[PDB]
């Protein structure tokens, strides 16, 4: 029993991670076969980042003008190019360590593991969510640019975030592995705002379902509601809308504990409506979205 | 910038976790150099684990009583050994991903990363908190133990827990890489209590450092205190009591943001005693004490 967040093994991803720089500009890349990823704006300098031309910045660098550094071995850029945001450079050596991989580009609500990575060195791995807003809370600073985010099914690792920014409010933005942003940020040098963040009200069902699992039932109550109902209460709250897949996503949950998810609904709107009091669920003084029904049923089925 | 809570890359740690089983038994052994280390009672039958008796149940095992397993190929048993709660089986292959590594005990309040392992094959990594009363909020699920905890300092991996068993109360206990239990517990299929928990007040220290160094100080008072003074009001709040080590690791956030640790606890002190008044700290009214004063400085500097 028990439950934290918690992120798959990053082994398969920190024999991938590399080092690139290009004049006094450094920064992480991904090293997949003979391709290493990493955010474009390494070719920057510190006033091109005002607003580059990425396009005229990159037909003026040469293959030789990167230092790929793999560990200590460094590695010969032999062709460049870019994919949107990312710039991807062949290099004359594949990587022998490189796992069966796919690049995604994950929904709002799921949630991927982070390995923020220092000069090409792992440093540390944690749970995020792709916030509705497409921004992400993590524990990013000043040399992260090029860390990704990743999932692992089996021995598959799944690639679907690159770091590229840190917004004012402290939160992180970022593209896929084709060099597309999660939401309207672009990559220049400017604060920038995301959009208003709302819930994901169908992690914070699961996380309560997680709570029942786990002995804790105080704020079930002998109330229901309507889809609909829930809904208009949702959003006054700022909070998703919850469809009938989510419903239909946290049927296995239902089943485990006896509880209808739209008993839940109504369990989580006198929550929203009545507060905690003071009192916790699974530790948290406040209602946590950032699990996803997938990320509970590994923690609680069985228990 | 960001507080999260963040465990080690456990990519140095994959690479030596076996499966070791023996009859129908299965858990993890940690497989180093050329010896294995598994929690001892997976020597234990189904209905043998009530009070073993580790010493005789040994004496009728021998190595190749023992299955041990890295991914689907077997590592020979040449030798096995009992140190306290673990079993050392010596194997034929010297693992060559062995890291450079050393086995501690750590203290309670200290944090490591936890590798979640089932049939010897890693399935998720988080960060714990030790906490006062030896317990670990984690998640483990049948077929756990065997699990190590650990922290890696540049290339070098301290090993400090192993997984064994789950309290009544969803709370887990182990042991070091030697066997030794940490807490009142022992290796045996029994509901076991643990003492009553606390705050773990060198890390609520360290959280307020980190909101210090944020910017967010309206808590720094005038008054200081003696270490003993705190102490005994501390105890009274069911916070622990500080030791010397602790003012210790205090040294470099105290440095960094010029407060002296005995002043910061007389800051803590206050908000013991008369709380918060509505007021939060790095935009939270509940005082955080699973961040260590190394999780602070490596989240605040890099
Ligand atoms: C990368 O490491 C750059 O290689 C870096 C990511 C962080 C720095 C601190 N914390 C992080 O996660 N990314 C940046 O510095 C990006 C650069 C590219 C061009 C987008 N810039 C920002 O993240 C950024 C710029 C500004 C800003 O301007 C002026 C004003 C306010 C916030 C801000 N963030
Ligand atoms: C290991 O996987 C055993 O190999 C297993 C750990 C977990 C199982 C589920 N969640 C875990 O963390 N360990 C045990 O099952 C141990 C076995 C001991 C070391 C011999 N047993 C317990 O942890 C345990 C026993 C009892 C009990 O008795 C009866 C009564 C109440 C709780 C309890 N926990």
């Amino acid at each position: 029993s028990g439950f934290r967040k918690m992120a798959f093994p990053s082994g398969k991803v920190e024999g991938c991670m590399v080092q690139v720089t290009c004049g006094t500009t450094t920064l992480n890349g991904l090293w997949l076969d003979d391709v290493v990823y990493c955010p474009r704006h390494v070719i920057c300098t510190s006033e091109d980042m005002l607003n580059p031309n990425y396009e005229d910045l990159l037909i003026r660098k040469s293959n030789h003008n990167f230092l790929v550094q793999a560990g200590n071995v460094q590695l010969r850029v032999i062709g460049h190019s870019m994919q949107n945001c990312v710039l991807k450079l062949k290099v004359d050596t594949a990587n022998p360590k490189t796992p069966k991989y796919k690049f995604v580009r994950i929904q709002p609500g799921q949630t991927f593991a982070v390995l923020a990575c220092y000069n090409g060195s792992p440093s540390g791995v944690y749970q995020c969510a792709m916030r509705p807003n497409f921004t992400i809370k993590g524990s990013f600073l000043n040399g992260s640019c090029g860390s990704v985010g990743f999932n692992i099914d089996y021995d598959c690792v799944s690639f679907c975030y690159m770091h590229h920014m840190e917004l004012p409010t402290g939160v992180h933005a970022g593209t896929d592995l084709e060099g597309n942003f999660y939401g309207p940020f672009v990559d220049r040098q400017t604060a920038q705002a995301a959009g208003t963040d709302t819930t994901i009200t169908v992690n914070v069902l699961a996380w309560l379902y997680a709570a029942v699992i786990n002995g804790d039932r105080w704020f079930l109550n002998r109330f229901t509601t309507t889809l609909n109902d829930f809904n208009l209460v949702a959003m006054k709250y700022n909070y998703e809308p919850l469809t009938q897949d989510h419903v239909d996503i946290l049927g296995p949950l239902s089943a485990q504990t006896g509880i209808a998810v739209l008993d839940m609904c109504a369990s989580l709107k006198e929550l929203l409506q009545n507060g905690m009091n003071g009192r916790t669920i699974l530790g948290s003084a406040l209602l946590e979205d950032e699990f996803t029904p997938f990320d509970v049923v590994r923690q609680c089925s069985g228990v």
